[PDB]
């Protein structure tokens, strides 16, 4: 516990850590309720240590784009490093330094505005299903547990956008890792994996027929001043794709339904907008998507309260002076975005759903360094504008038929999940009546 | 590799170990050749080392006796400590010493000739659903992938048998355990688990839910000179129970249907013999079933030739003098149970299927410390009698209703997989016809 003096050192403020474990009992209120309360306590700047890991906190808006924009590509370009991970170490979020920039160039015309463009008519089609699923749950009183008919639509979305097949989707641990992060070179030597040898067994075979049948994401990978890429390192990339398009959308989408329940006008004040733009009920494009600006204003604020990701990462890989504070090497300096987005000093009412904050008369006052749901710099969210875009298209297709009112088990106030991961504690469960 | 003198020492013969790995690169054509490879080399005893564990082969029925029966209570008590197993540690096939001689206690009288012959009357009903679900398959020309339909069945009987509840079943790294043993506390404390975390936590709730429902081998368990069984501990003998039930039963009926459609002239004597105990196509009993002598000498000569331990091991948990060989405390000390049943010193054309060994004239000329495919003495397959019951309640009721023959996708000859487990490399398929 040699490693417990660095802050105390560079006299930066934070809690005091115990021997071995540093300050990981503090996370038994979950990581945000500690933000939250280290934010308080400590102020702009605090530290910790997660086992012997120095973690410094910084929530200073330059100090915040100093490192997730101004230095990205010369000290901060990765992130705490995860294990173990096995093949899985070549995939994009997880990739390091030289290895990361050649697949962030060769990944990224995949969201562009014009190849989502084109995944707008495919997914409408999921949306159909999604409603007719939803329907039959809806002409029968029955509450809904909406994750799963929206993981369901999720996961249908995610399978053709990216490779094309089309299916009707109704056919612990970790904690050792920060204080056995030396165990993690141990774990891969054994091929043990925090992704199932079964799961990324499937799917390796899986693209292998795949990319030798037709000869989409699958496509421009085999398609394409660097290296070209390998097939191991595509299963790889689309194992991340898959995840983050199906987990992430549902989750969400979840948030916002509970949101738009217990906020009755919100939830009338989008339905007219989603008939005027498209009325008769009309099939929402790429562009009708991209006018709904109440529409845009309700994602914005569900996931200021719900920022998925919690916190931002990145390692600090040699010695640094970042708005003239001295950060050390090896140093992990970790933004905290829930903290930022409930912090009292930047929003009024913090806990209060008022999409009105991101209103054109209001969305100035708003610093894109506080307000981080997708990171910032060049290793922000690549799949930022698809997100929006799917969620965007199930929100219409849904809202044009459906209308959302709480249940007797409907969780009022909705608790986090006091765990890890950003999820509700019970799962959100409405009712739906049919317009 | 300081223990890799050990058998050196002891003047017991075997092949050279190389460092750390021991000689475990043998292991390359599977344990099976192996075990028939070194009992041709050296004799009767033998030694090897898998990494730094010496491992002392033994072959000699008395001395067989000797550690199996005579010697379990006192030295060989255990087998060779697997690990991880978390809450695992308190099942009965993993149990060791005191701890396990109140688990066999307490879980024996669940397959008494009683308690087997209450669960005739509830076998019967999958049965019938396996003639049906294979109906299906037969009446289209389609060959039948036998594990599947078996599995399914196999699936269906224990999930009843142990507790009650009827479904119809159509709705790579321990290579490094035996080299890195160490590793086996260190993974113990991180809560990681040979037994996947998810399938445990689903049955570990589920039982408690079976638990406080009805308040069968559930039934006998919170019923019971010790103390009395423990709530995850009962947990951990229903995981026990369901995996050997399932895959067992299975993978031995895919091997014995294999066989009657290779030797059809003993497919055909062992249809008359079900047609003439059961005419008419008569519904299997407990005592029908004890009565086909010539469905014994099947299921007993598919056995020797697949027997799905391959091996038999205790741990000699002190130093012993066993039929005038010195073994000292610590040694693994294994039966190969694959290899002694293809020892051409005992069976005539050892890899022909020749059900007629087990004959009542030939029974006799069969030492029972040469075949054990359920072991022997106080920690044999408790499961034995209900394991044999189960197969014979299947092939009964399968056998009057189909016969089968070879496809041109039928693996022949079978080939074994190279890999650990005993099963064929390729499925089993054949074509099924009906009677
Ligand atoms: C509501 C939906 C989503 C949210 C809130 C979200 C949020 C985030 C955040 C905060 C980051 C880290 C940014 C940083 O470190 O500065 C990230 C990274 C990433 N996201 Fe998302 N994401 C969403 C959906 C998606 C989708 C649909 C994909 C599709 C593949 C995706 C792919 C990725 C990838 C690959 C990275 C890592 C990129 C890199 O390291 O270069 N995400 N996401
Ligand atoms: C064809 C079917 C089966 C075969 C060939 C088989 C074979 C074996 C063998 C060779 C052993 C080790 C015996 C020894 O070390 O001396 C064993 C142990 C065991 N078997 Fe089976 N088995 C079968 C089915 C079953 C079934 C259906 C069950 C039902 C629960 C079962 C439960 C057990 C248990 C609990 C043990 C460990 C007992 C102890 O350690 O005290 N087996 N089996
Ligand atoms: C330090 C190092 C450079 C090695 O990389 C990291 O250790 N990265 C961790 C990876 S966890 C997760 C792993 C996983 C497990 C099981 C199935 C599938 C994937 C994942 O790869 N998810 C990326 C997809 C995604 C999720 C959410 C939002 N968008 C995109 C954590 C992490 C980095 N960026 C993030 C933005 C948001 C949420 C978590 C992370
Ligand atoms: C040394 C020590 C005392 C600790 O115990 C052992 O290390 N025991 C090993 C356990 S592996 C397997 C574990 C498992 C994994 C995943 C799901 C379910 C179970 C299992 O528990 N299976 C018992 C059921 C069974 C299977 C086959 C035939 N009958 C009964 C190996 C072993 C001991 N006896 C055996 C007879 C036959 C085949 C393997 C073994």
């Amino acid at each position: 516990t040699h490693s417990h003096g660095l802050f105390k050192k560079l006299g930066i403020p934070g809690p005091t850590p115990l021997p071995f474990l540093g300050n990981i009992l503090s996370y038994h209120k979950g990581f945000c309720m500690f933000d939250m309360e280290c934010h308080k306590k400590y102020g702009k700047v605090w530290g910790f240590y997660d086992g012997q890991q120095p973690v410094l906190a910084i929530t200073d808006p330059d100090m915040i784009k100093t490192v997730l924009v101004k230095e990205c590509y010369s000290v901060f370009t990765n992130r705490r490093p995860f294990g173990p991970v096995g093949f899985m170490k070549s995939a994009i979020s997880i990739a390091e330094d030289e290895e990361w920039k050649r697949l962030r160039s060769l990944l990224s015309p995949t969201f562009t505005s014009g190849k989502l463009k084109e995944m707008v008519p495919i997914i409408a089609q999921y949306g159909d299903v999604l409603v007719r699923n939803l329907r039959r749950e809806a002409e029968t009183g029955k509450p809904v547990t909406l994750k799963d008919v929206f993981g369901a639509y999720s996961m249908d979305v995610i399978t053709s956008t990216s490779f094309g097949v089309n299916i009707d989707s109704l056919n612990p641990f970790f904690l050792s890792i920060t204080v056995f992060p030396f165990l993690i070179p141990i774990l891969e030597v054994l091929n043990i994996c925090v992704f199932p040898r079964e799961v990324t067994n499937f799917l390796r075979k899986s693209v292998k027929r795949m990319k030798e049948s037709r000869l989409d994401f699958l496509q421009l990978m085999i398609d394409s001043s660097h290296k070209a890429l390998s097939d191991l390192e595509l299963v790889a990339q689309s194992i991340i794709f898959i995840f983050a398009g199906y987990e992430t959308t549902s989750s969400v989408l979840s948030f916002i339904m509970y949101e738009l329940a217990t906020h009755p006008d919100v939830q009338q004040k989008l339905q007219e907008e989603i008939d005027a733009v498209l009325p008769n009920k009309a099939p929402p494009t790429y562009d009708t998507v991209l006018q709904m600006e109440y529409l845009d204003m309700v994602v914005n604020e569900t996931l200021r309260l719900f920022p998925i990701a919690m916190r931002l990462e990145r390692v600090c890989k040699k010695d640094v002076e970042i708005n003239g504070m001295f950060i050390p090497k090896g140093v992990v300096v970790m933004i905290p975005s829930y903290a930022l987005h409930r912090d009292p000093k930047y929003w009024t009412e913090p806990e209060k759903f008022l999409p009105e904050r991101f209103s054109k008369k209001n969305k100035d006052n708003i610093d894109p360094y506080i307000y981080t749901p997708f990171g910032s710099g060049p290793r922000n969210c690549i799949g930022m504008r698809f997100a929006l875009m799917n969620m965007k298209l199930a929100l219409i297709r849904v809202l044009q038929n459906f209308s959302f009112k709480p249940c007797k088990e409907t969780q009022i106030p909705l608790k986090l999940s006091l765990g890890g991961l950003l999820q509700p504690e019970k799962p959100v469960v409405l009712k739906v009546e049919s317009r």
